[PDB]
């Protein structure tokens, strides 16, 4: 898998999590998304690809992935609970993580 | 001014750049809004009342402030470069951090 296609994983399971209607639905879709974050979470994008690895701008990146992975953890826990109307919530909250990313990189 | 007013400053001046009758307003608000969010970053939230000032909870809570500022700041300058409309915009997505900490902590 490369970027595109963690991307694409991201954005179709966050509709999978807006269709379902319990917890199990909920869950295999968040660890999906889990998976794709994590596996996009490591590299040096395109456009940082000539900024220092400690640098602002790619620290910023870094934590982009960081948080939505925390975020992701966090909606998985209230899917195992049963929680399914919370976890949902929680899921829809996740836009506001891909927004600000986006948004700073484009 | 306690964490109670702060977060009024904030809720207000968000929806004044929303509503705001002519340009000049979007600036004035912002400007509050960085002024309450530095102070709120200086107060305990009753949620984290019983937390270390070191806990990740705490960390995590002054941190939003810190973002929030940099957003805020972002929105500022496209003021001050007269592109009032944009900076408008991004005021709309200030919500996004108001939304994250509540979550967590409000
Ligand atoms: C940075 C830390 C990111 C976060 C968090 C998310 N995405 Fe992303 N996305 C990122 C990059 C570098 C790129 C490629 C360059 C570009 O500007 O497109 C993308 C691209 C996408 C795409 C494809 C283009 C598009 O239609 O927007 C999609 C569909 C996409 N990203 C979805 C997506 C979702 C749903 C996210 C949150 C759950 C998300 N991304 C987070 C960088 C980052
Ligand atoms: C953490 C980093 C926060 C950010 C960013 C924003 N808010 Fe907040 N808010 C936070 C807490 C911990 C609380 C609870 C305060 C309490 O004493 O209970 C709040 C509360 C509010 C409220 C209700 C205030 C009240 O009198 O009960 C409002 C209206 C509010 N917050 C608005 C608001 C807006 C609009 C923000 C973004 C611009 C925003 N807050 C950011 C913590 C944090
Ligand atoms: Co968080
Ligand atoms: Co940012």
């Amino acid at each position: 898998a490369d970027l595109e296609d963690n991307m694409e994983t991201l954005n179709d399971n966050l509709k999978v999590i807006e269709k379902a209607d319990n917890a199990a639905q909920v869950k295999d879709a968040l660890t999906k998304m889990r998976a794709a974050a994590l596996d996009a979470q490591k590299a040096t994008p395109p456009k940082l690809e000539d900024k220092s690895p400690d640098s602002p701008e790619m620290w910023h990146f870094r934590h982009g992935f960081d948080h939505l992975v925390g975020h992701i953890d966090d909606a998985l826990k209230l899917a195992n609970e049963g929680k399914v109307k919370e976890a949902q919530a929680a899921a829809e909250q996740l836009k506001c993580h891909c927004n600000h990313c986006h948004q700073h990189y484009r």
